[PDB]
């Protein structure tokens, strides 16, 4: 209902001339901010060079290879292969398809089960929507397809506000060992988790969770799938949310920040463990499946990544602005309407609550965040509402002046929300 | 293989200065031909104003809504509603999702099965690869997801060369009625077929098939899902392969030629029937989470469609160069190595056969076509080989002057292979 | 119908290349979507502007800055009006008021040229040398005299061009010493006469005329309606001939034909007098143009300099076009192949070896105009002159198209006449 | 000075959030009121199709022909013929040009004089400014181009406050017969007047006046030209101020409210009389007599006219809100600082005076009106001050609820001035 005339930097100007700070990077994706001519230029060039090449006819300096090199260099040091695709949901299909195929080639075809988390988002294909724990998506059809289970999420504030933050961290990761010993270790092929859940609020694991979950992936013989669709490309202060939590994923769906949202593209990083098996000594994969991603989108994604490592914008993001934003978000932790002030790197969330000292949640808390979102825009700041959780995922080029806009506009938006409610 | 440097029109010049008539529009997709600056311009202009935006906010003359009017005009027989996605494989996911969700809303949740065909291509996601009858993609152990069946394909030349084509046509279309009587009408949600199986050898149904399969879909209460990804946008002489065969799809995935291959986008056309139920009186938008279509990709695709109706290139393809190409492809049917000369509109195929009067196929017939494909690239003509099938999907910009070029490289390419 | 690029598709499904930019105006070509949006946006905000209440970021201010930036040189003031004909009225009106304020109300005469077009209002038609327009009543109004045009082909085909240029530019001093310098307020000329058949001055004319306008005390009015916005390779035909006008009508390419607008660049000399130290705007005062049209026109200039479409026009395709036009000078029907920048003409003649002209050459050219459209090329006819003013986005592949369609059109006409 | 931001209906909101009812129409022109998105829609759609009518050509269904059809049904009776131009000032040039040409074609080139009126506005070109009577414009030089004379205006209040209205009406229109009898009937080609002088104060002729002018224009062989630029399109209660005063103009300039001020355009309506002669038995006004206007401005203008006849806003304006507005305006005539309250249709004026029963006019009365204007905006009402005359030209969308707003802010605005 807003209608946007101009979009440049971290801003959205609206039809009536109102400047709106985009705290959401649109949809977690535009990391270098808007209005980058350098991406529109490389698109124009590649749409004229060759817009769709097959395997019998490659062009000269094809973008699939320019991109492949940059990503093997920017990604963790064990992941040095990539396969492309048309969005970030496609990525979770290929992972499902190939994680199972890895075990078949290792002689254990019974290993085909894939464990997820409740309130986890992994795509919207028929496989992304089954792996995703959003129980609302599962209504449409008998969606959770065979071989997909789901386990507890580490939402300390919403499940168990009183448990020791770190004892809960250990408990909710052992929820994985529980589901392993009920299904059968030899039936489980892998575990997939966002380093942080975007779509469910900014649900951040206690610092204990990921360590225990890595332990379990060793005692039991299973692959790790980290979904860097959102936490990828500077979103957690680091190139990939894996290196924030010292994970060694055996697969990673990527998208969004790959092209800063300027072009549909997704891919999957493939660790060297699983590459020796499915690529060498394996060609039934890539049968019909063809992973020479759309050349125009890989061309943009290449320039997108050059822009971020050469102008050091994600290195500056994690070193200079991420602290200030996180330190100052906590400041909103004292507003009477706010229960938790959550956040890591360049992403953050607020919990909206009826009273704090007894900490009672609202009956219908979505109606409360749904209002606060409508008043953040009406005060010049985009901020999503999952439930009564307010979230921001700003572009990575944000400047400290633009966080003090964000904080002061948030405080105003909370004060207005707090007056209406009582 | 060859390193294409430049590409304009229907030609690809490679590192060595060789002109190569692209008979495969790249991968059945570049319909307005290569080298159309007007599309690269509109992409440049849209990536500058708004490269992407949340659905809460919108653009002023949003690119996706303009596209939607065009698709509701070029062919809206009764299809005046479209949902978009990131590729054409994503598209068949949204159909399976929503075909099941439509019957749920009419009180029949047990109607959830979708019948496909053997050797049909319907995507490469985990649902496209299940719907598709390619037995190689199924190699997985349990790829065909629950609730997907497959039936006989109407490949007259390869299934049953002697049967009368129209009785073989009715035979393969009743394979649909047979599968319904085993599965149970109340379990079947819909049946889906390409109008012509592209990815599987240009396998053209006898003229008897589609008439029957529409009959079965009416007597039985099952939705018809026509896959215009590969046949859509002039490829079949008409705007869409449906109006050529008088179909009334209740869903049509489209892609590849929506944007003439310049930009990842696909969608599903939605007939006014199924639209009444799922859109009004229902909240699933779109597959199950909102996707209004990437503005940059919708911007290209829209201008691409204008270029095609406003310069009338799908009209000229279907009126002047298709008849000519179809007339002349047949001319190759007499060559000693050609059993069938198949073709409709701007798509066509040849079968390679060891002997014709005894009608022998090769043992290992794939080895022969891969050699003939290798000899068209070597003679300046791209030509795909599915099996012992040679196929062409030239762009819609071909000129009558250029079909005579394509025929000659074909006749030239065949003489050599018969000589090996 | 579906006009896109340099092409106009017809009601009958036919592709026609517009070598006329419609009417000397669509410079960024047709089918430019970004201009329709800024119109949509501006019509939504407000439809009027006056001093007692105006909108925010009114386009008149944006356009005024753009027209006083890498567009003119010593002209840093502009006034807007509803067309390019209104523009020559404002100039006529204010040239006289400039002298009134210097104590010289006797200075009110304005010398023009024969076959110069300067508008179609009652004063544009007086300033214009077209004698068909003068019939309507006693049109040539008081003031306004006319002198010889520098049309070397039709006036004096054999004289040395360089001096024929000096002679026709002294026609200005001759008319001054006949009327009286202290009665003359100014001289007005297109840098090139478009509507009169792309009449290109010998390189000598414009040099002399600058001489005369110093020795004699008179203002210079250069009519950049057609030659403005790249038509001559340069932003304005002034900087092609190193002229320094004290007034310039601008229109047409101001908005590439997308929205009615015109203006006047006003040199700093004459602004010190009429603007500072003067009124003039006493309910005339419609110095504010229509906001929607200024908004369209502003985007038009950004697009033209930001994509450098007139810098490329003069540097890359104009030479190709001009050079390739000359090739038609060999055709049996062609005496001269004239042309500068992005504009050019052909003269149709009965024969070349004695240079014989036609009995009724318009009836011959009116025929060729009718056959260029029929072979897919718009080409206007002044008399027996064929003229083209293609949009500035033309591509060399489309000039090779323009030349081939012309040669065919000339060959066909050469068969008919014979 | 007063920055406006959003504008809707009969309202303007400024930078401080103040609602200001526009009692003018900006410049007498916005008739369908502000904020009509449907006008921006048709302009965006036309600028894409054909932004510049080439030559003797057409797009598909050119906008100039539809405008002419609408304008020949809206201005029917004699008329049925129209030209186009870029402003309304350009229009009076085309009239002067062709009125002289009409007589030239009748063998009478000496009939070339055009009689106008003092303090009348007819344009800002050198001919509009010659015809226009206000000497502020003529002082620039010898503006009155040869062949233009001017006569007395029918301003009962300012010329002759005591003469009986009807007798002063006959007295002033015979100023036309006097001037014919001095110049020579055979030199006078036509006489032209606004039905009501807008730009010069809302000077409304006595009811006796226009009857005499029609008398004079018959006995003597001279054409009548009525300037419906300001009074046209509902401004005078009826579609055109002509039919209110039952005039039969042989030419009418139109412009404001042709497009509600959203797009530069004007035209001249041409009676059948002058049409037979300048079209047939002549027509050497080139192919372009003028015509076409501008495809875009014609499209905007066509839509503006549909909105006014399909929603009947000009029929309702004179039938429902106008009677009311004129009746309540009289009320302000009783205020001690107000002498005369004039008004017709959707236009009305007030005279500012020192005392009423001695009838003293102010010395420097514009300074009183300039002050009252600045105080009407200061109290949320636009109201022009031509001299010491206050005038209002509210849009035609005004509501009876909205007239009570205008009277109250007026009475309030008048009280402030009365002690100052």
């Amino acid at each position: 209902s807003r209608i946007i005339t101009r979009a440049e930097g971290c801003y959205l100007w609206d039809s009536d001339g109102n400047q709106i700070l985009d705290g959401m990077a649109g949809l977690w994706c535009v990391n270098i901010g808007y209005g980058r001519k350098e991406l529109a230029e490389v698109a124009y060039r590649q749409m004229q060079e060759l817009p769709y090449y097959n395997n019998f006819f490659q062009c000269s300096h094809p973008p699939a290879i320019e991109l492949s090199r940059l990503l093997s260099e920017v990604t963790p040091k064990h992941m040095n292969h990539v396969f492309f695709t048309g969005s970030g949901s496609d990525s979770n299909d290929t992972i499902l398809r190939m994680v199972r195929y890895y075990w078949k080639l290792l002689g254990k075809p019974y290993k085909k089960v894939v464990i997820s988390r409740e309130n986890a988002y992994h795509g919207s294909t028929v496989a992304g929507a089954s792996l995703s724990g959003m129980k609302a998506m599962h209504s449409h059809g008998d969606l959770p397809i065979p071989g997909i289970e789901h386990i507890e999420q580490p939402y300390h504030f919403g499940r168990a506000p009183d448990m020791d933050p770190a004892e809960f961290g250990r408990q909710a990761a052992q929820a994985l060992e529980r589901k392993i010993d009920e299904i059968g270790e030899c039936n489980v092929a892998a575990f997939i988790a966002e380093p942080i859940q975007g779509a469910g609020g900014v649900i951040i694991p206690p610092d204990s969770y990921w360590p225990e979950i890595k332990r379990i992936c060793a005692e039991r013989d299973i692959l790790l799938i980290v979904d860097e669709v959102i936490t990828g490309f500077g979103r957690l202060g680091t190139w990939f949310g894996s290196q924030y939590y010292d994970l060694q994923p055996d697969l990673m769906p990527i998208a969004k920040g790959l092209s800063s949202g300027y072009m549909p593209i997704g891919g999957v990083m493939v660790s060297d463990r699983v590459a020796k098996v499915v690529i060498e000594e394996g060609g039934e994969f890539f049968h019909g499946y063809t992973y020479s991603g759309h050349p125009v989108a890989a061309a943009v994604a290449a320039e997108n990544i050059r822009i971020m490592r050469d102008e050091g914008i994600i290195e500056r993001a994690g070193a200079e602005i991420a602290p200030y934003l996180q330190a100052r978000w906590r400041e909103l932790g004292e507003h009477p309407l706010v229960g938790e002030a959550r956040g890591v790197g360049m992403v953050a969330a607020l919990e909206l609550v009826k009273s704090k000292q007894p900490l009672e949640r609202f009956e219908e808390p979505g109606k409360v965040g749904s209002l606060c979102r409508d008043l953040s825009v009406k005060n010049g700041l985009v901020m999503r509402a999952v439930g009564g959780t307010m979230i921001i995922s700003p572009p990575l080029v944000l400047s400290r002046e633009q966080v003090d806009e964000l904080i002061d506009k948030a405080r105003r938006t909370l004060d207005e929300t707090h007056k209406a409610i009582g």
